[PDB]
């Protein structure tokens, strides 16, 4: 009834706990005890949706519950609106031992996970993710991070949470548009590390669109699994988890923020790295129409903005514009479940690969 | 010459303390021709050190930026780091990078944060220029900006690639901060080195003259003893707090800058001592040796007149480091409220 994953990585070890009505399970916020104190980080738009549930099921279970209500935005993911955070930390007398929960999305995740790593230089952390991107994303990994106005998460710390709490039902609310963003996550994982899984996509997409439980908490289950494999390997092999990013940036880049959403310029990117695949000759097209296949039935686009031409992405896609750069690095698919990375790759392989769609 | 290698956490860092050690070659290794360095002052250290240690850098091959904050302990705040990051960002210093806190104690605070914050962590040099950041802050790994309710409430444990201690730069330390240094070397000697104590009777007077060869010794022997017991906190570590909870209350009462911190801990520390007999736990013939030591280093032995006994407790507010003997030190849990009073 209930999935779970247990994660082990930087000399620490965590679960992440994958079921329908977690939120009310016996200790569903393990380690959190009775006699202990929480603070519930969110923002505006969850607040009123599962604030007072997650406050009330942890005060049953005797924990004193404070909480900080943040601005719904990735505008609002900065250094300032986390000091507010240790404000309200610091009015209510939280001392180390006190544990902070971030019930949100990948921006509240982050956020919340820096405030925790920087609390009196570090206090106990537990992920309430809500979006399905943070579900199989943000749960694994440690990277915490707010933007500057100069760059996006250039601050921030490597922490691991206590434990990763996964009710399906706040999906039920979850904007569908997100959830395909997130399902673009879930599918790279298939084709960068597990065809089995891609395989196993390929069968089950329309009751992950659905929302069937059984098909969302597996789901969950096996990417939090193929994360957690691929960072334990490396600590560039986490360099693997960009596949579609370097063509996908130039579209966030080139359209701006909030108009593609992250996981629509990977799932367009992941497309035009398989066709960068075809081109130096390590892909067939019949590889790459399962991944259009799978991507169209997620909803999710498989063709880049009309708005842009092949030289309006090399300009992003570059590592830098210096003298002694200009390069492009990217990950391609080997297979469906296999990948590399490659540096150096032609431009001339990159336009092509662009104007193929 | 002097060096201490300090390992903990599974990593390793050295110390090198030596006088015209800013000019030396590879004085501010593990920094390489090619690499970049970002140093950061405060409006005080910058016309004395800074543009010196630029150009023993330029010369070595690696190019540097720089950004001088100003001079006090209110600047060791989330939007002063802040300005940190926008100064690494616009000079475009990517995860290769060097922060290098040229200052004491505050700029070493800050700068050790953004360096564990910048990027999740780049690489990090210390050159601290007081005597109480090279006898404390060199070694521990806390870094840390303030909060408006709290101090040193946002930060992070960050060790450094090395400490580099040109004992020069005391040179130009105001004497009542080099005293104010001495208050937390004489800590070490009364909780847990008595031959070191003993040697600080001994050489106090050149300590005070800026002896290299005396300071040299000495600020070795300081990191040696803290990268003991922050070895052994992996349960100790709570000694280094002798004093400072006396301490914490006069600074607390009296307000920053008119007692410097060691001045309110070496008060704090006879007031400990007096207490700790009071209880049956230290002699007051030992006593005198710590009250005479302090003195000759012109630290207060008083607590103001300023302040009743009754003023010292609200912030007090139980949980005492007291010595045992000089050399040795326990915490010990529940005191008597009225021995504290009654030691004043
Ligand atoms: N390794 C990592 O730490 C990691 C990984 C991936 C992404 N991230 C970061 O996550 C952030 C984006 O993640 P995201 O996809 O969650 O965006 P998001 O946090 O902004 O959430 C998307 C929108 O949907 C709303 N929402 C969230 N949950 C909802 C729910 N149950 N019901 C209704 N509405 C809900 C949110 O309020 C928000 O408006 C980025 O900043 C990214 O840098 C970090
Ligand atoms: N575990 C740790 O990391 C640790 C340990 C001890 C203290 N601290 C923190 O450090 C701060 C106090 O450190 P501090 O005692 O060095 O105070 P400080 O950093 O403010 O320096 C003392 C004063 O003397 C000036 N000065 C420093 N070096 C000089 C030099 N060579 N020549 C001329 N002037 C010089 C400084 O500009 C400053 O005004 C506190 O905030 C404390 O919390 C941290
Ligand atoms: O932020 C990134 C990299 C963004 C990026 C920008 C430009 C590029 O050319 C690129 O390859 C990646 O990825 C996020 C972190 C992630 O790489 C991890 O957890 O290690 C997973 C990924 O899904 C996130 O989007
Ligand atoms: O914890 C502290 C803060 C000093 C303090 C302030 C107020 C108090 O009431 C108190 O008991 C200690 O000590 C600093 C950190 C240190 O313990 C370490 O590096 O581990 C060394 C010590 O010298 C610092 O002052
Ligand atoms: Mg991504
Ligand atoms: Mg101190």
């Amino acid at each position: 009834g209930m999935e779970k994953v247990t994660v082990t990585l930087d000399e620490r070890s965590y679960p992440i706990n994958i079921a329908p009505s977690l939120y009310q399970q016996q200790d569903a916020f393990w380690p959190l005890t009775a006699g202990q104190r929480a603070m519930i980080v969110t923002n505006e738009t969850l607040a009123p949706l599962y604030l007072h549930k997650i406050q009330t099921v942890l005060e049953v279970s005797g924990v004193k519950v404070d909480s900080i209500i943040l601005p719904d935005g990735e505008q609002y993911k900065s250094l300032f609106i986390m000091n507010d955070v240790f404000t309200a930390l610091l009015e209510k007398h939280h001392n180390r031992d006190t544990t902070l929960i971030a019930l949100g999305g990948g921006v509240i995740g982050d956020l919340t996970g820096f405030a925790a790593a920087s609390y009196q230089r570090g206090v106990r952390f537990i992920q309430v993710p809500t979006t399905l991107l943070s579900q199989v994303d943000s749960s694994v990994g440690g990277k915490t991070a707010v933007n500057h106005p100069l760059g996006k998460n250039m601050i921030g710390a490597f922490y691991q949470p206590a434990s990763v709490v996964i009710d399906l039902d706040c999906l039920k609310t979850l904007p569908k548009r997100e959830l395909s963003s997130g399902l673009a996550e879930v599918i790279k994982y298939g084709i960068i590390l597990d065809g089995e899984f891609f395989s196993w996509l390929e069968e089950n997409i329309d009751a992950l669109m659905a929302l069937d439980n059984q098909a969302m908490a597996y789901c969950i289950r096996r990417c939090c699994e193929l994360k957690a494999q691929v960072v334990a390997a490396d600590e560039g092999l986490r360099a693997l988890l960009n596949l579609g990013h370097t063509f996908g940036h130039a579209i966030e880049a080139e359209m701006g923020y909030g108009v593609w959403l992250h996981g629509e310029a990977v799932a367009a990117g992941m497309v035009m790295a398989a066709k960068t695949a075809e081109l130096i000759g390590q892909f067939t097209p019949e590889q790459t129409d399962r991944v259009i296949a799978l991507l169209k039935r997620a909803e999710l686009p498989v063709t880049g903005p009309a708005k842009m031409q092949p030289d309006d992405y090399l300009p992003h896609m570059m590592r830098d514009k210096k003298v002694m750069g200009g390069k492009l690095h990217l990950i391609l698919p080997t297979t469906i479940g296999h990948s590399e990375m490659r540096s150096d790759v032609d431009a001339s392989t990159v336009t092509a690969a662009i104007s193929a769609c």
